[PDB]
């Protein structure tokens, strides 16, 4: 009802497990909530100029508009926070991208993220994280980080399943598990919340094929399974073996020395990608300590959640991390910062995050000129020190720049 | 039966929920495996001679050995690796310490460190956290960080409660959560692991309780809630909700601003002590961004683990982490490093965790002369530079120490 369809413009289409994508492709667009106002504009003019640049007006993106999150109330009503509309948008032209999104306190409401990567399956969660040369970062090396993070996204207690403290349902759970079960372990079975964490052989499989598919692709040198399998040997630990059974069915691994790490052999350039793991409490020390060790990272929902964002941290990159939400059929790219309502609307937020994410669905739809360009632009722009304020205001000898006037920099430097 | 009780000695007795400690107390110690048989040695002769030194004589421990792990199936036989009588032991003697533990795999056996942990109810791991001039660290400013992690030791899905993909068990978990409780989120239902995530009010109020009275006993500045609460609403959230409710009942919180921090006062030194809350991924990269608005920390135990092993890593810290875990009536204090096996027996490993850990326990024993000459000391070695091997490879201008070696130079520095 209140999408405006592009006049010109087509849909992409899927065949054979390949992305058709026109030259004049429909891309749906969420705005975001807070700075999603300031980021957005910038996004869209960035985008558009690389692809201008790129194929000499030969390509162009129709953007169209569709709504979740605040904005989504003001376009359709009251609680209204993701219209069935946008998942079938996004279904139906599917490729998309949004800026940042939070979901109210107070209505029992669950994250809207989580209610779009679920409902469309994007199982991918994708984050690339490397140093971009001029960041301001809390560390000494961070350049020697250089990895790209495979968060499963369908699983885990990351969720939602879950019984508030002293609900029926959650007496009625704890019931079972001591009296069906067995459980003697909770401590305090009384005024107890309790949560569910699945994590399944097939939701396992799917995530490292894509992460071993990307280390043959992109010849990466290795992919670490990182869980917690010491402590949860059935859903991490688990997660773990199925992802070196994985590697040995299905790419070839052959054992190095007595164990446990594998080395596959990528098809095309014989480099041999070592596939191996780590306890996801010592990684987030090994990110730190040996950050060089490590490339492709494969793991579940909630450490994906937490390694993606000490690693952005580390780089100086809280707010120019880009992220994708991947899977079979639809993708999601996306803003990975909050929506820092504080200073919306002011145009000061960087939109390096939302550009960077623009520049991975411009790869993903096969548009990888335009997607170099964008890469060039944000390096030579924050080499540069021509800079929003989150940057400057960590060092000396920057210039300060608007978010818009920043998403003019990247221009001037493709 | 294997255990030598000291012949000169006396048990320490709880007596109005504070402990009586003699001038010749009896302390159990466990040895640890790997590196255990270098750093406990060391740990003994440190702290003899800082109780020697503190108390000229007058006190001394009698240190007596207890067993877990590989040296207690060497001691009492085959699959005994944690015998019935050293939580006995450590019941009776209500204080003592440990090096590192390794649990086997292969055998179906749960982690021996959570084991002594839950069952002798040790509801607070009590990580302290900050930086010791000299140390090589990989971050800019380490210096910035002095935080007091209180990690909740006794449940969340870190408690065991989990059942394998495909056994009759998990099936007639997933079942009873589909059929009877309506659950729809399991995106695949087939060949799945299933865990438990329990949080309860008491064992929430109990270690918040212990971090605020750390607070007001150690005059610290705040009390960070950490949790994951925007996504476990029920156990991280409600871990946070009553966090917040117990300073409010107990400590006379009262709102700062429109909420949702509060701030006790210390009612012996008037200071405002901030109760707050961060969520968990964002605190992993505010630790590393403003270390030095964060002190005293309270959260659940996975993301305790985490937190203290990352702030471990930062200040250049992994193998001087000191730890504690603390019940209402029991006391065991650790080593927090692993096993190390590659360089044990080699007198090659850092003994800083252990003799800080030490420092710790007699501290608790009431003992903060002989505590306080392991602080100068460790503060003192390494200011010096004479260090072990993990510390000296990463600088330059260190002199090399051997284990043993740097438990004397601790001593020559108190
Ligand atoms: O709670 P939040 O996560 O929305 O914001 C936290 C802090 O980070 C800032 N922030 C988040 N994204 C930013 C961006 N992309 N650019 C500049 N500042 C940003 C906010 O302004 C705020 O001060
Ligand atoms: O697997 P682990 O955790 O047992 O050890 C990992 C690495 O850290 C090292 N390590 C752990 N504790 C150490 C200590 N206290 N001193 C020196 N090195 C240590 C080990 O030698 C190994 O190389």
């Amino acid at each position: 009802s209140k999408v405006v369809v592009p006049a010109q413009g087509k849909k992409i289409t899927l065949q054979n497990g390949k992305l058709n994508v026109p030259e004049n492709p429909i891309i749906p667009y969420i705005e975001g909530d807070g700075i999603g106002v300031d980021v957005t504009p910038a996004m869209l003019k960035v985008v558009d100029a690389a692809v201008e640049k790129a194929y000499k007006g030969e390509r162009k993106i129709s953007w169209m508009e569709i709504y979740t999150g605040e904005k989504s109330t003001q376009v359709y009503g009251q609680d209204v926070w993701l219209p069935a509309e946008t998942l079938d948008l996004i279904r139906e032209y599917r490729v998309a991208i949004k800026g940042p999104l939070t979901t109210p306190v107070g209505g029992g409401i669950r994250s809207l993220n989580v209610a779009l990567r679920q409902e469309l399956d994007l199982y991918i969660c994708l984050r690339p994280v490397r140093y971009y040369q001029g960041t301001p970062s809390p560390v000494k090396h961070p350049e020697l980080t250089d990895m790209v993070i495979f968060r499963e996204n369908s699983e885990d207690i990351y969720a939602g399943i879950e019984w508030k403290a002293d609900s029926a349902d959650a007496e009625k759970v704890i019931k079972f598990l001591r009296e069906e079960m067995g459980v003697k372990k909770i401590r305090f079975p009384e005024h107890c919340g309790i949560g569910i964490k699945p994590m399944s052989e097939e939701g396992t499989k799917r995530l490292v094929r894509a992460a071993i598919e990307y280390a043959i692709a992109n010849d990466r040198d290795s992919v670490t399974l990182v869980h917690k399998g010491n402590i949860m040997k059935f859903t991490e630990g688990a997660f773990k073996d199925w992802g070196y059974q994985l590697a040995r069915e299905e790419f070839g691994g052959e054992l190095i020395d007595g164990g446990p790490w594998l080395k596959v052999k990528n098809p095309n350039t014989g480099k041999e990608i070592v596939i191996k793991d780590v306890i996801a409490d010592a990684f987030l020390q090994q990110i730190l300590l040996r950050p060089a060790e490590y490339d492709v990272i494969a793991c579940m929902n909630l450490n994906g959640d937490y390694i993606s964002d000490a690693l952005a941290a580390q780089v100086g990159g809280i707010g120019i991390a880009p992220g994708a939400n991947i899977g079979d059929e639809y993708a999601l790219f996306e803003a990975t910062h909050g929506t820092a309502p504080d200073i919306a609307g002011q145009d000061k937020a960087n939109p390096g995050s939302i550009i960077l994410s623009a520049e991975m669905m411009l790869r993903h739809m096969g548009w990888t000129e335009a997607a170099d360009l964008i890469v060039k632009g944000m390096e030579g722009a924050i080499n540069a020190k021509t800079v929003t304020k989150d940057f400057e205001s960590l060092m000396d000898g920057a210039k300060l720049l608007k978010c818009s006037e920043f998403g003019d920099a990247i221009i001037e430097n493709m």
